[PDB]
């Protein structure tokens, strides 16, 4: 049983509010705790493919609090990873691209792109790619826009093969618009690198999902559009020549 | 994106633990805040049709905490309602039966069984019905209290006025159907059909079609043509049927 019909969304948003409360309080104590990491993971999971909870997170000034946690734990790679994963989920929601147009946020993301932990800079790069995705809606410095595109492209190619699988996905759909951005080599470079990574680590899961959602097409279109970045093209053909073996 | 595969289960159980922490906090303080009852509703909803988070609730001392909530706020309508609703969700899980066989627990539930605010006695009755529905040997406590409760349940339901606004909601009637077959213990049957009738009379657009699609017509109707059935139970059952037509 439960209280009444439709009562679960209210409790979901209430849970988001209370998790933000625990984040704020653990930040005030400077307590990198097991419960703090669990709370950041919970927030990250709840924002997965749910723009309503992303909007509730933003409307409860969650991103300001996440800037604060980034600044109060500058060396904690796990904290940064979970924070940036949630912020990536937000960067995927087009209706809220407006409220990530804030230079303190963009500055912290650009700084975290140069982390020597690929588990951190990967999500920094994802945020960056999904923000440059929108052509300009830029609302800020075009200096910083061009700078961060170039930095995206360089940083991706400086990445090693990760040890674990740094992330999970239930759908490759948010990657498909980033694959058509032939104008922005870094964005599709991040997309192709991430898909390659997840199928290389977990083919059992993501090969079937990548083919079923029609992504082999986006890859094949990149394959011989002659206005393609050699690096993006090489990653695309590698993904194809691995996904072709698996039916 | 999310942390890793299967992380959603860990996140949900962590949420259960933290909500229980908020409950213990606002019970140590005698603070009946908005967030306390919202936490109670959140826990209640998370326990709906999910044996897993109910098991986690029990494993995180949730039973003792909830009865501390009961003993510290004996006048609070919504608080007792939500507590007893979550415990009703626990009671429908057979594997956790032995956990609810606590003496003080059954005592408090039998006390709240006789409360006149139906929003409370209803869920207390649900707990007791599900408990003694599982047989005599399964009752590891005072059998005197068991065979007294299967009468006090019957009596408490007959004295019930019909509720006003939304008291409860269900996603499926499947936990009720095993109760409908307890001809040996007619209080269980009577609670089951009374609940079905109430929810089908206030929200017929949802619940009667749900009841038919889940095949409850056949159980109510078995009660119909099963002779030697309790007269109150039979009355309510044929009543549900005659407009389920």
């Amino acid at each position: 049983s439960f209280l009444h019909v439709g009562a679960q969304l209210g409790t979901e948003l209430f849970i988001v509010r209370q998790l933000l409360q625990i984040v704020k309080q653990k930040t005030n104590q400077n307590s990198v705790d097991t419960t703090l990491k669990f709370t950041l993971s919970a927030l990250w999971n709840l924002t997965d493919e749910s723009p309503t909870t992303c909007r509730h997170f933003i409307e409860n000034q969650g991103l300001e609090l996440f800037m604060r946690v980034l600044e109060s734990f500058p060396t904690e790679s796990s904290i940064q990873q979970k924070v940036l994963g949630l912020l990536n989920n937000i960067a995927e929601v087009q209706e809220l691209h407006s409220e990530l147009m804030w230079k303190d946020f963009i500055d912290h993301i650009s700084s975290l792109l140069h982390s020597v932990e690929v588990e951190v800079s990967y999500f920094a790069a994802g945020i960056i790619a999904h923000l440059i995705s929108r052509g300009q809606a830029w609302t800020l410095s075009r200096s910083q826009r061009n700078s961060l595109l170039d930095d995206l492209h360089s940083a991706i190619l400086k990445w090693p093969t990760p040890e674990c699988e740094m992330v999970a996905y239930r759908s490759f759909n948010p990657f498909f618009p980033l694959l058509g951005c032939f104008t922005t080599p870094g964005v599709q470079l991040w997309a192709v690198w991430a898909m390659q990574h997840v199928c290389s680590k977990n083919p059992s899961r993501y090969c079937s999902m990548l083919i079923e959602e029609g992504g082999l097409q986006h890859l094949y279109n990149i394959k011989d559009h002659e206005h393609t970045d050699p690096h993006v093209q090489q990653i695309a053909v590698a993904i194809l020549d691995s996904l072709e073996k698996h039916i």
